[PDB]
């Protein structure tokens, strides 16, 4: 076929209930992240072509960058809880991987400040038990696709995107490939 369960993806041995429809995880230490959020903007991509109703999840993960690694799973839950992700994204990436300015937590509440998040709202959510458990939130979901490497997209808990699998010469064409590709499998 034109898509083949081993090529453009592959299908969870083990597949997870009550699974968010689109789940995608990253690191703001992962290159590959990094080219896939500022360079090919994927998360944007699939958006635009994805059907009616199926709603978008993106979790980060703790198993890169140690200790800041993790602050950086609670920071990313505090932006979650206040909706600011489409704010604080670009910062965060090019604080750990550009400009490499990004060493502390106190760093990491730099950039929302930054943004225009206010410091005791940001503290408040930072130390609140909603954040907690969007914390927890993200980490049973990488936990329950035994996740070992970022950038990764799942749908439906069933398939895990293999973009290994496709032609990178042309990067608008690789991102509309991986784009239709997660539609095809949101259809299944």
């Amino acid at each position: 076929a034109q898509y083949e369960d081993g090529k453009q993806y592959t299908t969870l041995e083990k597949p997870v209930a009550g699974a968010p429809q689109v789940l995608e995880f990253f690191s703001f230490f992962c290159p590959h992240c990094y080219q896939f959020e500022e360079v090919l903007h994927i998360s944007d991509n699939v958006k635009k072509k994805l059907p009616e109703g199926v709603k978008m999840t993106k979790y980060h993960v703790n198993f890169m960058g140690g200790d800041l690694g993790k602050d950086l799973t609670q920071a990313w839950a505090v932006a979650m809880a206040l909706g600011v992700e489409d704010k604080v994204t670009v910062p965060l990436f090019e604080g750990v991987q550009k400009t490499q300015t990004i060493r502390s937590a106190s760093d990491i509440r730099d950039v929302f400040i930054n943004a225009g998040i206010k410091g005791e709202e940001y503290d408040a959510a930072w130390n609140s038990f909603v954040v907690k458990s969007l914390v927890a939130q993200q980490e049973k979901a990488a936990a329950d696709v035994q996740l070992r490497g970022v950038p990764a997209m799942f749908v439906n808990g069933k398939y895990q995107l293999n973009p290994q699998g496709m032609d990178t010469s042309n990067m608008d064409v690789f991102v509309q490939q991986y784009a239709d590709t997660v539609k095809y499998l949101s259809e299944k």
